[PDB]
């Protein structure tokens, strides 16, 4: 968790906000409702852009926000939404009014990217938008354990792919004989691969995938998968949709 950086940062945000678009949060009516002392998120991007290069990173610097806190749906909703009908607030209390920007800008700007692909990859399979698997689709383009396969394979697998994060080093992922369900592409963090016999066979890092063998082979898990960091976040292949867009 990075989350004490982002806070500032979207408090340093938020005071040259008001200060640049100082109507921008303000009591507004959309379909007879009264919301006090918001925003829509397509006004707060414009006001963004305001302050001086695209939209989509705007749109990614709004998900880290709202993903720290330090940007709060009004419907609790947890995708960033640049809409006319969606609105926003900033919490914690109001800060002192007013190169601190511009770094405040890069810290978020670097994490947008990051951020909307997460929000894809949370949409379950067979509910994501031709945006979503666009950006699934190019994070593909980035992992090792993929590069071999064609363009229309690595679009199969983001029709496909499975999002799952973990939290604690060293938990057990599988256990060596248990059977095989699914193949893993680590996105964030590495695993150890154990097994009985020899104990610690091999460390598996970010781009690597693990998993396969009991598939490919129809046999039991060949190694026990231990998570070797916290955060570890892992992209997954259900068995079926491996064996018919693999073999
Ligand atoms: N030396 C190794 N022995 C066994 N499995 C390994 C080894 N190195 C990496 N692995 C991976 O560990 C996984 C454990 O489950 P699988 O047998 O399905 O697929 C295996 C491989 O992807």
């Amino acid at each position: 968790a990075s989350t004490e950086r982002v806070l500032r940062a979207g408090r340093q945000l938020h005071r040259h906000l008001l200060a640049t678009c100082p109507n921008l949060i303000r009591d507004r009516k959309y379909h007879l409702r009264l919301y006090r002392q918001c925003c829509s998120g397509r006004e707060l991007v414009d006001g963004i852009l305001a302050l001086g290069h695209s939209r989509s990173q705007v749109v990614g610097i709004c998900q880290v926000l709202l993903d720290e806190g330090a940007l709060c749906h009004v419907k609790h909703d947890w995708a960033f939404q640049d809409r006319d009908a969606q609105f926003y607030r900033f919490p914690g209390p109001e800060p002192e009014p007013v190169e601190e920007l511009a770094e405040a800008v890069a810290l978020l700007s670097q994490r947008g990217p990051d951020a909307l692909l997460t929000v894809a990859l949370r949409k379950p399979p067979g509910q994501r938008t031709d945006e979503e698997l666009d950006l699934i689709f190019e994070e593909l383009l980035h992992i090792k354990a993929v590069a071999h396969l064609s363009n229309s394979v690595k679009r199969e697998l983001a029709a496909v792919l499975l999002f799952e994060p973990h939290s604690k080093a060293g938990t057990v992922l599988f256990s060596q004989g248990d059977k095989g369900t699914s193949w893993y592409i680590i996105w964030k963090g590495s695993v150890n691969v154990v097994t009985h016999g020899k104990g610690l066979v091999t460390t598996l890092h970010e781009g690597d995938d693990f998993g396969q063998l009991a598939l490919v082979n129809d046999a039991p898990r060949a190694a026990t998968i231990i998570l070797r960091e916290d955060n570890c976040h892992f992209l997954r292949v259900d068995k079926q949709d491996f064996n018919r867009i693999i073999k």
